[PDB]
């Protein structure tokens, strides 16, 4: 079964295949993810198993 950090990371990335989603910013969808309680190693994860891969300094910018 899944640890949590699997289910977040899960969670993240149905998230980020949704086509509305897709048209929405990287930084509102970050804001969002790190809203629901990921870190942002787990968001930068998520974003390259989606094949949208984003730097975690890119990440850590947004959430700065
Ligand atoms: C920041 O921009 C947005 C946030 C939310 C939504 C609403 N849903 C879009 C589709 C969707 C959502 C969710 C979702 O929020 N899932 C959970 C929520 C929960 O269980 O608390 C979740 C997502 C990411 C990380 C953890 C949990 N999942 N999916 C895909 C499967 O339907 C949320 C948006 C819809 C359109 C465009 C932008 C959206």
């Amino acid at each position: 079964t899944h640890s949590e950090r699997e289910k977040r990371v899960s969670n993240a990335v149905e998230f980020l295949l949704d086509s509305r989603v897709r048209r929405t910013p990287t930084s509102s969808k970050v804001h969002f993810l790190k809203s629901k309680g990921l870190s942002a190693e787990e968001i930068c994860e998520a974003f390259t198993k989606v094949g949208q891969p984003k730097t975690l300094n890119e990440i850590k910018r947004i959430l700065s």
